[PDB]
């Protein structure tokens, strides 16, 4: 339920997470 964005190499995702 908790969406978290994350950047990676100037690439940011966005994973969620319950």
């Amino acid at each position: 339920g908790v969406c978290r964005a994350v950047c990676r190499r100037g690439v940011c995702r966005a994973v969620c997470r319950r």
